[PDB]
């Protein structure tokens, strides 16, 4: 296996070549491929000439576009603010669950708020081992009859671990040994035990620039509890000059480079906001030209304007290249340009500032003051996104790149410094590189605010009208019905196309669409990504009053209620003893007949297979050999149609599960409507025949029973309605436009002869479900949106009332946190 790294300079190629020799990762060989600039490397990776390079966030954005089609895959983790530990969050979530779901696992946290390595489930007496994230180590469960397992100790904190490594297992004399606090985080002030120097670090141990102090001098105050580890764009100046930020016009400037976010996007955004630059849209020429009029002479590697390359010092064709062969390229090159007095101000980020407190440099704040180097958090041009290793979108080398860097970091190879110079291959300030979420792209990595801000400098971005709802459609018939809606809507409705509901959620997140109707099984993912219900489908045929007068009180929303249905004859069966019994399920994947029962059973029995929990059962979709297909009859006109997802199975579906109950089962998992639909001689067939409703009851979660009529107070869970989701800031617009459309084209629409929202000749259930009575505004309560939309019962039964389930690999990408401003 091979990884070919693209380098942009002779200096970087030298360092990459040293790593080929010095860094021995078994099974993966590194090789180095030289190109003369950042853009030529981007093209080499797109073309397969190389596999990976490290890019500034501004180039991550440029590389994501169709010319190159690259994506970020590895980056340094960062933190925005201190958070609850994972164990304490899990305890709070599970204590907030539905108390009628009895016997749930509540985690056990220790005096630092971490998981005890041994976790136990009170109601079942089972114990198991966990990792630092509280996830079960599979195959360590022990039953109550045995003593609790022996579980390895928890991994030490960053500080205690680096203290252990520094000590090397026998004092490390003459070397820095980190000093940790009681919680095992880094003390704010650190001192070198041999040189006498002291400096400040944040809570995860990163040095604060501008704080390094030789012995005998006064130390700057170190801030405690600093968990803001985003990097900051800053403007650095010498204390021998005296201009302020608003007098930059006509000065000389050094920039890390034309495409870098700290050397271009951040300062330029501020120039534009302050109107120091006469420029707003692409009608006034390019940004680069306007900047060319502002400064008298600059070094901005990668620029074309002549005065913006005037102060660079690269020899011959190397001059002004996005490459270390231009000595003023990058953060440290821009600082060198100030230091050598080719510029009056350098634009870079806090991680390239001097570590020493004392000296001739300080920061130029945009509020027209100057502040010391260590005050960049209050004197800056914005937080900037993380930088990242990128590769082709297809990801054919992602695993090899990840494996190599994880192994090289484990072995402590010299990835992050070099004799040959600074910031070669990676930023010298980097300490660890970790894999990003597998579905991350530039949009989710940079975040919507920085992504749009960098788009804004390249094109005028016409913002879509808040008076138009772009509806996302998932198949061609839906598209065609939405084109008919658009034609009658007077421009209120437009249409977009995607292949599946998850891709619609992506389009709405990225501003390509505005709304989509989602089944229940997608709402957890939509709500985690930050969309909100705007309106919901009301399905109750018996009461039209909430549809007639909007806003009025809904007596019964009318969704299905999952129940456990048993015969009045069998009077021993209660909820708490279904184990081993024979059960009938509509089919695997059905929410009321499977997801809700499987959910409650795993919550109360340590995630035991619902296949193993019951005795013999019928649940179409299971494997024909398993005990879940034994009751499954098949087709009476024998063909093999057994345990199949069709009507060719006698026991399939809502009626079929009810069949299996009366014929040969103790319990059936079904919506509450099925019993009334097949009793009181409502079904003609011979098995139904008579079968009085009062011959059955439903099981309550508290061990009691009730007649099949009290499903509102004695069910497993009610389902929430389907919802129309949108972005939070668009909810009020979408509600207004849809309610208006509904007064025209709903079931009592004033213009319902011109168009019907809730039916179509083109297909069934297009855009909305065909039995929808109307759409009702979602009344947002002051509570967690999970609990608000699902209801506490469903949230607990299906998701353990947790925000940590991952039913879709999009969730880790769309919840990735960003380094944005306000
Ligand atoms: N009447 C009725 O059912 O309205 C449904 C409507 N939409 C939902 N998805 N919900 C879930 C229900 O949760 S539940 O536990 O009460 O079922 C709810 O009623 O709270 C509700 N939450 C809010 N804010 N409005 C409600």
């Amino acid at each position: 296996r091979h990884v070919q790294w693209c380098t942009i300079s002779h200096l970087e190629q030298k360092k990459c070549n040293d790593l080929v020799g010095s860094c021995n990762v078994p099974d993966i060989t590194l090789a180095c491929v030289y190109r003369s600039s950042t853009e030529n490397c981007m093209a080499a990776i797109k073309d397969g000439q190389a596999d990976a390079m490290f890019l500034d966030s501004g180039d991550v954005y440029k590389a994501s576009l169709d010319h190159y089609n690259l994506k970020p895959i590895i980056a340094e983790p960062y933190s925005l603010h201190r958070e609850l530990t994972k164990c304490l969050k899990h305890r709070q979530e599970s204590l907030g669950g539905d108390k009628m779901v009895k016997g749930r696992y509540i985690p056990q946290c220790d005096e630092k708020g971490n998981y005890h390595p041994v976790q136990c489930h009170a109601s079942t007496g089972y114990c198991w081992c966990v990792n630092a994230n509280g996830e079960k180590i599979e195959g360590t469960n022990t039953t109550p009859v045995q003593t609790p397992p022996t579980c390895p100790s928890q991994v030490l904190t960053k500080c205690l671990k680096e203290r252990q490594e520094a000590l090397g297992g026998k004092i490390a004399i003459g070397r820095y040994i980190p000093q940790c606090d009681e919680q095992g985080n880094y003390r704010p002030m650190q001192c070198h035990g041999s040189t006498g120097y002291c400096w400040c670090v944040n809570a995860i141990g990163e040095k604060i620039e501008g704080t390094n102090t030789p012995p005998g001098n006064t130390q700057p105050t170190c801030q405690s509890h600093d968990w803001d580890t985003c990097h900051y764009a800053v403007a650095v100046v010498k204390n021998s000059s005296t201009f302020q930020f608003g007098q930059l016009k006509g000065k000389r400037s050094c920039h890390s480079g034309l495409s870098k976010t700290d050397g271009w996007n951040a300062p330029v955004n501020v120039f534009v906001e302050k109107k120091l630059l006469p420029w707003d849209g692409l009608a006034k020429g390019s940004i680069e030209r306007a900047v060319s009029k502002f400064f008298s002479a600059s070094c901005i590697p990668g620029a074309t304007e002549t005065n913006l390359c005037k102060q660079c010092i690269g020899e011959e064709e190397k001059k002004c290249k996005s490459s270390h062969d231009e000595p003023y390229y990058g953060d440290h090159g821009a600082f060198r340009c100030l230091q050598e007095d080719k510029g009056d101000v350098a634009f870079l980020k806090n991680t390239a500032l001097p570590d020493e407190h004392s000296g001739v440099y300080e920061l130029l704040c945009p509020d027209n003051t100057r502040k010391p180097l260590n005050k960049y958090k209050e004197c800056n041009l914005g937080k900037v996104p993380a930088d990242a290793v990128v590769t082709r979108k297809a990801g054919d080398k992602t695993k090899d790149i990840n494996d190599f860097l994880l192994e090289a970091q484990k072995k402590k190879c010299k990835l992050f410094g070099s004799p040959h110079g600074k910031d070669l291959m990676f930023d010298d300030s980097t300490t660890h590189l970790a894999p990003l979420p597998s579905e991350i792209d530039a949009f989710f990595f940079l975040g919507v605010k920085w992504y749009n801000a960098m788009k804004a400098l390249t094109e005028d971005v016409k913002l879509p009208s808040k008076n138009k709802v772009r509806w996302c459609t998932i198949n061609k018939p839906e598209m065609m019905k939405c084109k008919d809606w658009a034609a009658v809507s007077g421009g209120a409705i437009a249409c977009t196309e995607a292949s599946c509901p998850e891709h619609c959620v992506k389009q709405i997140l990225k501003g390509e669409a505005d709304a989509v109707t989602l089944d229940v099984q997608y709402m957890y993912m939509a709500l985690m990504c930050g969309l909100l219900p705007a309106v919901e489908e009301y399905p109750n045929k018996d009461d039209f009053h909430p549809c007639q007068i909007p806003g009025s009180t809904i007596k019964d929303f009318g969704t299905k209620r999952a129940v456990a249905l048993v015969k009045k004859s069998n009077k021993d069966i209660k909820w708490n003893n279904l184990k081993g019994k024979k059960s009938c399920h509509t089919h695997v994947g059905d929410i009321p007949g499977w997801v809700i029962p499987a959910g409650l059973i795993s919550n109360q029995n340590d995630n035991i297979d619902i296949e193993s929990f019951f005795g013999e059962s019928c649940a179409p979709g299971s494997d024909t050999n398993s005990k879940l297909c034994k009751l499954c009859i098949g087709d009476p006109e024998n063909p093999s149609t057994r345990c199949s997802l069709s009507d060719k199975e006698a026991y399939y579906g809502n009626e079929g599960a009810f069949r299996c109950l009366v014929e040969k089962g103790d319990v059936a998992f079904v919506p509450h409507t099925v019993v009334f639909a097949n009793t009181d001689g409502k079904n003609p067939a011979e098995w139904a025949k008579d079968l009085k409703s009062e011959d059955f009851e439903i099981l309550c979660l508290d061990g009691s029973r009730a007649p099949v009529t009290n499903y509102r107070g004695c069910n497993l869970s009610g389902l929430p309605p389907r919802a129309i989701v949108t972005r939070e800031e668009s909810v009020s617009d979408v509600v207004r436009i849809l309610i208006n459309q509904q007064s025209l084209y709903g079931r009592n629409g004033f213009e319902k002869d011109m168009f019907q929202m809730f039916s179509s000749a083109k297909g069934q259930n297009l855009l909305f479900n065909d039995e929808t009575q109307c759409l009702i505004e979602f009344d947002r309560q002051p509570k967690d949106i999970m609990e608000d939309y699902f209801g506490v019962r469903y949230y607990t039964a299906v998701y353990s009332a947790s925000r940590s389930a991952v039913p879709s690999e999009l969730i880790p990408a769309c919840t990735f946190k960003h380094c944005s401003n306000s």
